[PDB]
């Protein structure tokens, strides 16, 4: 792709913008920027030369536009976006900027739960290797950062508002890890529309891996497969990882545990398997790898009580990942939160019946959380008002579990910030 003498406008002035604008500088091209918010993270970040327009989409500018560079962020169902897009105005996003000019074979990773844990197995799985190996994406580093002509492999975590607007990624091997609602905001057309961006991830790739227990990671018309009790890749119960009957791993040798996690080490090892790393140093990778902040963290275990920061639990299937075959010897408090994007909180349910659960809900759809059950409910404002309010009651034998099924955006940063936000007022509260 050549930029040179283009009007490009990139929308979005947050971590995908700023790492844009400096892309098309470095080859000798001024872009424009705007974003709907009127004070977006990275406005005073922006390189001084670099026209910004805050608070709306300037129609001026995309309808003048060569090229439009859209962060994730942005619906393409935008009126302005979309007009632009009836004019036949090209619109990417900066995964598509990436893919083309990487020189390094891809592994493209989405999925509603399990993206970055198995994005950073492989990421591991190609160190362990001595491959030079660029990690990023929706992971939180952008794409566009990692592009280096000494990388030998690329691995990326892709959301399925990436996909909308990437055209030409062509994966050596990729996977959908599963689908369950989320981004309802985003998607008027449902789950299927939702899934359908996701789907895009095969187009081209030399390897799918699919989930064959969950018929959606499937293309709607020769997948390797990982699952529970049947896939090439597959459990085999003290718990083995096999490919294809032969034993591989016996997973006490992880760091991580739980079955999502063992079909995450599954799905990793499909990958670099297709990505032709070596067994012998991606099964190592799999027993030094000790987990992500933010999933299913302990960040204080003392007096009898775990206090788990599973910040990145954004979605209900996250949180349900997080309860299901949960064991806690006393009162699990449980807080629940934050723009809920539309979610149908409903599947909670079945996880918060007896004597030994309560929940504390709060931020903006924090009503429709303490309705799952509410003889069991209570409903702050704030977390850290959920948090002051539980610390009392807390006894010996208890867990304190953040998996909030929401996003972080009404009240936070970032799920970074909450988690550690969450962390900070469990060691004032529970030490
Ligand atoms: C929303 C999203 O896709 N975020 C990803 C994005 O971060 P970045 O800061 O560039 O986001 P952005 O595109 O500026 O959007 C951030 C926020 O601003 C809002 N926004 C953005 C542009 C605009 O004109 N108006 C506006 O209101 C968006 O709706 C969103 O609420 O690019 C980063 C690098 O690739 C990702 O790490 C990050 O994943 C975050 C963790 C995320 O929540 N991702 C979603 C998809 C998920 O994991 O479910
Ligand atoms: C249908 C099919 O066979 N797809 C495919 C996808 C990826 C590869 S590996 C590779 C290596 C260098 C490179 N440079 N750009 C890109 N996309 N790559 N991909 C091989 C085949
Ligand atoms: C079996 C099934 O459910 N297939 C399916 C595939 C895609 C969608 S998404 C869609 C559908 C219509 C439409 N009209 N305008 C827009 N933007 N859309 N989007 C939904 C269902
Ligand atoms: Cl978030």
């Amino acid at each position: 792709a050549d930029y040179q003498g283009k009007n490009v406008v990139i929308i979005g002035l947050g971590l995908t913008g700023l790492s844009c604008v400096d892309f098309f500088l470095a080859r000798g091209v001024t872009p424009r920027v705007m974003d709907t918010r009127m004070t977006p993270p990275g406005l005073d970040k922006l390189p001084e030369a670099v026209e910004r327009h805050t608070g709306s989409l300037n129609d001026e500018w995309l309808m003048a536009a060569d090229l439009i560079v859209a962060s994730p962020g942005i619906a393409l169902a935008h009126p302005s976006l979309s007009a632009a897009a009836d004019a036949g105005i090209e619109i990417v996003g900066d995964i598509e900027l990436f893919c083309r000019e990487a020189q390094a074979p891809i592994v493209a990773i989405t999925g509603s739960n399990g993206k970055s844990t198995v994005t950073t197995l492989v990421g591991e799985m190609a160190k362990a290797a001595g491959v030079n190996v660029g990690v990023g994406g929706n992971i939180g580093l952008p794409a566009l950062m990692l592009l280096d002509d000494e990388c030998e492999l690329y691995v990326l975590e892709l959301s399925s508002f990436q996909l909308e607007t990437t055209s030409s990624l062509q994966a050596v091997a990729a996977t959908i890890l599963n689908v369950t609602e989320d981004h309802m905001d985003r998607y008027p057309f449902g789950l299927q529309q939702y899934r359908a961006a996701k789907l895009r991830i095969y187009e081209n790739a030399k390897v799918c891996v699919v989930n064959a227990d969950d018929a959606l990671t499937m293309p709607i018309r020769r997948c390797v497969s990982f699952g529970v009790n049947m896939g090439d890749y597959h459990l085999n119960h003290e718990t083995w990882l096999r490919v294809k009957g032969e034993k591989v791993l016996n997973v006490k040798e992880m760091k991580l545990s739980g079955q999502h996690n063992y079909t995450n080490a599954l799905a990793a090892l499909a990958l670099a398997d297709a990505a032709g790393l070596p067994r012998a140093s991606s099964l190592k990778a799999l027993t030094t790898f000790t987990g992500l902040p933010h999933r299913f963290e302990v960040v204080l275990e003392h007096n009898g009580v775990r206090w788990i920061n599973d910040s990145k639990a954004t979605n209900v299937g996250s949180t349900e990942a997080a309860l299901n075959g949960l064991h806690v010897d006393g009162t699990l408090h449980l807080l629940l939160g934050g723009d809920g994007k539309s979610a149908d909180f409903s599947p909670l349910a079945r996880y918060l019946n007896g004597d030994n659960v309560r929940l504390y809900c709060f931020g903006r759809d924090g009503a429709q959380l303490a309705a799952l059950r509410p003889e069991v409910a209570e409903q702050t404002e704030t977390m850290e008002q959920a948090m002051r309010l539980l610390a009392p009651r807390v006894q010996p034998g208890d867990m304190v579990l953040l998996s909030p099924a929401c996003a972080s955006l009404d009240q936070f940063k970032n799920f970074e910030q909450r988690g550690n936000e969450f962390a900070r007022l469990a060691k004032e509260l529970g030490g």
